[PDB]
């Protein structure tokens, strides 16, 4: 009803199995809503002018030991040797993305420099507390790293804050809770810097007129974070939005840039997650919907079905039509009464159920039904791709009128 | 001079380090050629009437064992430890693929069963031996396995030979040598079996007139196989296309289908790789053009450059509706000579430099300058968008003459 783990064997989206715990198997469907929601995803890199990269799956642990993470999170890590050499499976891309920042010299430029990644992650998480799509081991972050100065972080936490809303408000999220991370008890560098990074955190969340509330004392050990909550229909909350300021990483990584006073200066990192784990994104969707995904995320967006086999040519034809417009479209020429093939198809949440009587095909129209049970008449089909189209291109929440 | 590694770091596409040996970290630019390269695979992929999917990670050991790939390849495998289990990082996507089939009840009428995957795979293979994107430990396959009947097995081989030349060509290459591989001393079924897997692949080959060499005794001992060999324009042979017939794995992980007798039945499988890696394809395509990747491959597609401050608002206005025509196109209004900005975007590879004169905003036009130095002269502004559109979505090798 609203447990993705059911509605997902229902639709064919996904399964798991214990030769790979809290790793997902995609099917054809499953794939296809995860390929949209990256599509959609790069829309917004290329709007809020990000770079996208891919860093490989593993490391010297020699490498993963200049980050800090080792000593904190070793048992967290899937290890591999080869050759006297022990590797990290990466649980974060951050080290990934410093290591493309120090191929060439930078500017300051190059800044602020914005480097996303759909990074494929591993985490040595307890088989015991796997659950679906919510909790697994492996899983990709809609992540990026921001390398700026200490005067660019106002401004890149007001566009990551921006950012953030926008895409929410396409999947009909408009309940959002925002938490900021103040100085933990042991934390790096002066007071004074905390006061500006708590500050620039503060004023760009004020500059974009949202309340908020602290989380005292519970901020990293490298800098505060804004955490955001997305609250479903059912008004269940789920922290997925993170931005996360790091005076740490770049230093221990001999990321630095040539100031416009000509010193070697070392850049702010900026960590930022929207969605956060793609796959927990869609676990959250799918219950979200209950299965009624929203037509441009739709595995099948379109069924054309012919009432008896009179039709079959005009289907065929209206099928090409659908799949020249872009539209992932099926035909459905079964010798089936025209009530099993809507009933079947609306099982599957199709959204639309394109029917072709003789009526349909003499007049050059086409019977739309949504997977919602209603008949929206009889239109031109030129009328209805045009408007399937803008449905699809505007990830329209609602269906046709 | 035609080095992937020194085009690689000069057009900013790529880099290689010694923390991670043989996998390959890639730039904005490259990553941006990698996915045009995954959107044409796909694109051949529905035509060819393929399902797309995604395996996970890694996999139990016992698994591993279940394939007889432990015994064999166990040093060539990357393994990890979770809670005593030791896991393999895949190698290959079989196993992964054959997981998603035995997930629902499988009859003779959903063969043939045809499922593709980008399958990110690891071999531990010799620091010594690596090279480039050439040899690498961490690699993309444009890889897919047929699940079908003995029947089937001579139109499937059909197909995907007919995919194979399709994808060469696309990039010019049409040198392709062909090799059949037969019945090895140790084998699996019936010399019956044999004869039979032996002429499916022959009378496809000899059907399509395609020249191939038997390889005699040198088949693997779960069946035979084609392999496709390429030449660039240095005359270099890069074996990167192979359909395997394989009457072995399917058994041993437990593969069966419903057939017409209402009885259970081993379904045969086809292991078909075209490009091989992903990455050596584009380092091969790389060396190929030299850097001067055809337009739909181009990172930097167009240039559009003002000579004065004058044309500024004409140049972002075209720049604009290149954009919304779906083209990679940047802006150069920089207070810089028009003979310095060609040779930085001539230097740079871009296929098209498209320059903003006072007369060209006058007359609505725009001067068309290509990387190989063709001066096409002032063209209409939409006359331009309209050929530039058709050259990338032909994916034609040829610019503008
Ligand atoms: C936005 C990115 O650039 C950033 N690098 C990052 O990954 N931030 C963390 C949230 N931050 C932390 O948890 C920091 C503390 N922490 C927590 N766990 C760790 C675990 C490991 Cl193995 C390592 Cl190496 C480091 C850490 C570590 O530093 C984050 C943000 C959003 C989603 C997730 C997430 C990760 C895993 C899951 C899953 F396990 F699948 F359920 C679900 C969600 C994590
Ligand atoms: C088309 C696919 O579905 C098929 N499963 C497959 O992977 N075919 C093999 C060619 N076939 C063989 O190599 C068979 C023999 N062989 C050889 N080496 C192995 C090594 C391991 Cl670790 C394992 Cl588990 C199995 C094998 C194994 O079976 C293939 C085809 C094209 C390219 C490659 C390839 C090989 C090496 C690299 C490398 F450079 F190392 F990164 C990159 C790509 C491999
Ligand atoms: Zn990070
Ligand atoms: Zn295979």
């Amino acid at each position: 009803g609203r447990d993705h783990r059911k509605i997902g064997k229902q639709l064919d989206l996904y399964h798991m199995q214990e030769e790979a715990p809290g790793m997902v198997f995609w099917h054809n469907d499953g794939w296809t809503i995860f390929r949209e929601l990256e599509v959609f995803v790069r829309s917004k890199l290329k709007e809020y002018q990000y770079q996208e990269v891919k860093g490989p799956f593993m490391m010297d642990r020699v490498l993963w030991e200049k980050t800090g993470h080792w000593d904190n999170y070793k048992d967290a890590m899937f290890t591999t040797s080869s050759e006297n050499r022990e590797y990290c499976i990466k649980p974060m891309n951050c080290p990934g993305h410093v290591q493309i920042f120090n191929q060439g010299l930078k500017s300051y430029r190059d800044l602020p420099l914005r480097m996303a990644e759909f990074g494929s992650c591993h985490r040595n998480e307890p088989s015991g507390a796997l659950h679906g799509l919510m909790r697994v081991r492996g899983f990709t972050q809609d992540d990026a790293h921001i390398f700026c100065t200490e005067e660019q972080i106002r401004d890149e936490v007001n566009a990551c804050i921006r950012m953030v809303y926008d895409m929410y408000s396409t999947f009909g999220f408009e309940k959002i809770v925002v938490k900021l991370s103040t100085r933990p008890d042991k934390r790096i560098g002066s007071d004074e810097m905390w006061d500006r990074a708590e500050a620039d955190l503060a004023v760009a969340l004020e500059e974009n007129n949202i309340p908020f509330e602290y989380q005292l004392g519970e901020g990293a050990f490298y800098g505060p974070k804004i955490e955001f909550t997305l609250y479903d229909c059912l008004d269940r909350a789920w922290q997925c939005g993170t931005v996360q300021l790091d005076f740490s990483l770049p230093s221990r990584l001999s990321a630095s840039y040539v100031g416009e006073d000509n010193e070697r200066k070392v850049p702010v990192m900026i960590h930022r997650a929207i969605l956060g784990s793609m796959e927990r994104f869609i676990g959250i969707l799918t219950e979200e919907f209950a299965g009624f995904f929203p037509t441009w995320l739709a595995p099948v967006q379109v069924v054309v079905m012919n009432i008896t086999d009179s039709q079959s040519e005009y289907v065929n034809e209206l099928t090409q039509k659908l799949q020249n417009a872009g539209i992932r479209v099926k035909a459905d020429l079964r010798n089936e009464k025209i009530g099993f093939k809507i009933r079947e198809h609306t099982l599957r949440r199709v959204p639309y159920m394109l029917v072709c009587g003789d009526k349909e095909v003499e007049a050059g129209k086409v019977a739309v039904r949504t997977r919602r049970g209603k008949d929206l008449g009889s239109l031109d089909v030129n009328d209805v791709i045009e408007k399937l189209q803008q449905e699809i291109r505007s990830r329209s929440l609602q269906q046709l009128e």
